[PDB]
């Protein structure tokens, strides 16, 4: 292959995780979790803070029970997975992208910080 | 802080890179970078990936050493930016960005 797709956070949950059962049985977790940044502005000197959003797709049974158990809004996690950028059309034909970083069954990574 | 954003690629230019000047006067490079993943139940999936680099250290690097074809690794920060389309409907992008200052990018062939 030759190639690497890693992403490593650590954020907060801006809300609950949501879990889903799929109909086949299989369980999802989807989280929205908070990364953020300070610094100054190099020409005016002012002082700036920027809050990023990732949205999460976990299909991985064994931390989609960790999620279950003990994630809830505002957890602290650690958290690695890939970037897989969806492509669906709308009711009009048109393109759309969604990008996520998603743990897919046997990867990804989730350690509780809390 | 209590937080951290770093994704880690490797992988080869899909295309040539773009270099710009901006209203700034600072430069800005994208990239276009795929990565693969392969499995059975043999099936391939590329994810391409979209680079903006404003750290101009690294964009020197993209002008003067990289191509379509090359072999890259780099480290940057997810940003996903709010635009507005033709219709002016809200849309959202996704890219990889080393901002100025941050990131790391090693050339591999």
């Amino acid at each position: 292959a030759g190639s690497l797709n890693k992403v490593i956070l650590i954020g907060n949950l801006g809300a609950d995780p949501e879990i889903r059962r799929l109909n086949s049985g299989d369980q999802v977790a989807n989280l929205r979790i908070a990364t953020s940044e300070s610094w100054r502005d190099r020409n005016t000197n002012e002082r700036k803070e920027r809050t990023e959003w990732h949205n999460i797709v976990i299909f991985n049974e064994n931390l989609v029970k960790v999620v279950e158990q003990y994630l809830k809004k505002g957890s602290k996690i650690y958290i690695e997975g890939q970037l897989q950028t969806r492509k669906w059309q709308d009711q009009n034909g048109n393109d759309r992208y969604t990008t996520e970083i998603v743990l897919q069954k046997y990867r990804g990574e989730l350690q509780m910080l809390d």
